[PDB]
């Protein structure tokens, strides 16, 4: 297996994700190496062999590959922090709505709702486009021993191909799970941000809060905790936050409840550290 | 005057968009050109110039001006429109929201809600950051034969460098304006539309009717007409159609009032025909 | 079995509304006597037997059974109504929240939704005291011929005891029976308004277009028909109109829905025509 | 100056309430006699009078003046109260909707709303029918050391015909004065509690309640502080807390705020000392 392929189209080379990210993973020391330092050093990684065998790799792969690389990072980051922590909240990567829908996490009768909902608006010509946030925050009351010994391999340390297949198929083991109160939060992340991501971010976060409310209108839930949405970068400043941290669009016509943020707090996470720091703070 | 200039970053040359596209235009017939060949026609014309003077210019500089140019000859096209129709309504063309918010069209009484919302936001540490969609059709009941004069020379045929500025600047007549029945519609416009761009039209056009929204509360309005909220570009497929249609986020929150769309009718204009017909089927 | 038997406090006797209803009933040419003149004159009937057995009978028995007279005055016409023609609504008598709630005419996943705000409400420390209206219009699409079969007997012409046991139990046959849509509206009465009974009609208005509001809330359904709200007596005056036309409560919070007045029309009913005109117009 | 007056109706002779009251009371210890003590001597005192001038006073001129006493006892003893204390706050007495509408306690600016509501529901054939509760509980920040000099003279022991008329025009003193958060409460008080009683009172907070939040919306007000509304009665039993404490019924539409009772408290007022316990705890 190598770490990238000819996709046919000339000197077109397609990177092989998963294989590229362990066998470069392999030499690095997770714990020192900052995660820019990890994703730049794999760039080069691709590029030698591109180069060896001739090749090209078009900076689109290379940006879908990126994101992967990163949020794969703070995945596997994420269980270690479970295994040596006693919370009873894990954090869950999830797929894209190209194939899964995160409303599905929740129990049947609440999801019902939300196609509920697309049904009759399609019925009046409206569509319901929602995404996926890349992780969910969800609360395994009761199951957390069983989890432990489900996940006891998994680590940088032991890294390997099964341990990225494992972090992204997780969220199997949550499907038609969840009360309103189980899912505690959203957390998307990006290598940087830029003006378009900015945008992703404030309209995910907000088009999740807009839903939640429409669940606790549903169930009639009084004064229920709420849902959070994070952001996470390898480096954040403070013309990111401008944007980010601006009102969830359904709060401006409801003068009733507080008004919420689309993004409630957005983290720095360019190191394992950071992992830690910011899931200490959001659990 | 020349159509590029030396940006001072070595090889650099800064586009002067207006000079060009006067330069351009009155070379071709905009009645018989549909305006993707003047776009790409407009392109070429300035690579040439950069090439006799041995220069770059980068595809930023050319994407900020496809929208300018783009928006010009949809702009210019809505004021012969108006001049040669009995219509109420004129297509204003709108500045960035870096330098002007399209709040203050409306009467100061009905803006200051607006800032008024902004200020307890940020009491609460939130934003109420918000854009300016590209054009606006402002009701002008009782106007139209002080416009007409005033905007008598305005066309393709007499093409001149004034003629960008006034289109430009046409909105200055119109600050301090609006009671909440006289802005009808809103108009935002790309070349082509990408996942980015689709993402920036529906979240705008979103949040203006949750600002349209908020303003018939603060007023308790009963019954009103509504805003609607159109896109164009030179060319749409029902894949754009997808993500655009898509309900306004405020709508899922409250069942009380019939659902909206984001974005109410998508149109393309390629063409002089093109916007005749759209103007007629908005006005 | 006599009109009135003694209550055993003294010289009180208490009215057998029924028999004496029937008695009295048998005697005249409903047809051509209009209601309040069969009220009084069942007034008198009763004062006649109480002096020749030496007795006497409060006011407040009076009260009660006036009311009971009036509704079975119109309940009886109601079905007669119904059996003379081809609608799909038919008018039900509905007994005293004491020993019945008006919601369980709803499907009981309707109803739920109403249990369970009670419930949360109570938790809360909040009542939720609802009264039931005189009258349901119910949609019975489908069972006219099993109940014109049913019914076939019920008439003013053939009175009997029997008959008014039926008028107050056909509530019976629609219990756990209604989508939102199949009841239609309520339809309150009293012999004549007083201050005190405006109130009361205003006040439950307004809690049954609260609830209704609740209830399409809870299924969110979009643009539903809505209820009506009626109220009639024996002789209206504008006076009764000012506070009986006054709004609903809630529309007084929300500018998204059309104001709803507490009660939709009021109705002069002092004959079997009035009973004809008010029903020809409310189905 | 007598105590009653023939109402020229043949043996009929009407209250002079204000004379009466002050006449009876100066021969009593207010300090020393239950309120509802008062009351029924008040009714003897009368009845002696009558009899003496050979005249007839009816029940309904007797309740009309239960209430008048009943208040004036509550508001002479909330004064003393006052000027006894170091509150921020005065209990008013409130005039009949007939010649007064409470809402014009508050500024200019947010009674207009209230007006707007009005004349807007009258274009759609509704109608705004509200009442003024008892007494308005007044935030008087800055006027205490002026009210206090003003107000020196009042007590039960130096009770004069000119203490009446102070305590039933105070309200003057404060016509647009308020603002949102100015009041702080209502209380409406009732000898005792009936049905028709317990009905008024529920619909009544219910309504000052939709009131105060249409107010909130119209100056989008986040998290104010609300209004509550308070009854009080000489005798109060669990048969009344039913009705009265159940849902203000805007809550039942609105699952964003907590639900809200139409009664926030109901008190027991028989005597001086009932009134300053109520007010402590209500201040």
């Amino acid at each position: 297996m190598d770490i990238i392929s000819k996709s046919g189209e000339g000197n077109k080379y397609t990177i092989n994700s998963a294989i590229a990210f362990v066998a470069y993973a392999s030499h690095i020391d997770i714990n020192t190496t900052e995660f820019s330092k990890v994703l730049s050093g794999l760039r080069d990684f691709i590029n030698d062999e591109a180069i060896r065998l001739g090749g090209k790799i078009s900076d689109g792969s290379f940006n879908k590959c990126n994101g992967d690389w990163y949020e794969w990072l703070i995945g596997i980051r994420a269980i270690e922090f479970f295994l040596e922590s006693e919370t009873n909240f894990i954090v869950v990567k999830m797929p894209n709505a190209t194939s899964f829908d995160v409303m599905s996490i929740y129990k049947s009768c609440l999801s019902e709702f939300i196609y509920d909902l697309r049904s009759k608006l399609s019925l009046n010509n409206v569509n319901l486009i929602t995404s996926n946030p890349d992780f969910s925050i969800i609360d395994i009351r009761g199951r957390r021993e069983e989890l432990k010994s489900m996940l006891k391999d998994i680590s940088f340390s032991n890294i390997s191909l099964s341990t990225i297949s494992e972090i992204d198929n997780l969220y199997k083991n949550f499907i038609d799970y969840a009360e309103l109160e189980h899912i505690k939060s959203f957390l998307s992340v990006k290598t940087t941000f830029r003006p378009d991501r900015r945008l992703q971010l404030a309209h995910e976060g907000s088009l999740m809060k807009a839903l939640y409310t429409h669940l606790q209108t549903r169930t009639w839930t009084i004064n229920p905790t709420g849902i959070r949405y994070y952001a996470a970068a390898t480096s954040i400043g403070n013309a990111d936050v401008i944007g980010l941290k601006t009102v969830a669009t359904h709060s401006i016509t409801d003068v009733k409840s507080l008004p919420q943020s689309a993004v409630d707090e957005i983290f720095k996470i360019n190191s394992v550290l950071d992992v830690d720091s910011c899931l200490s703070h959001i659990l």
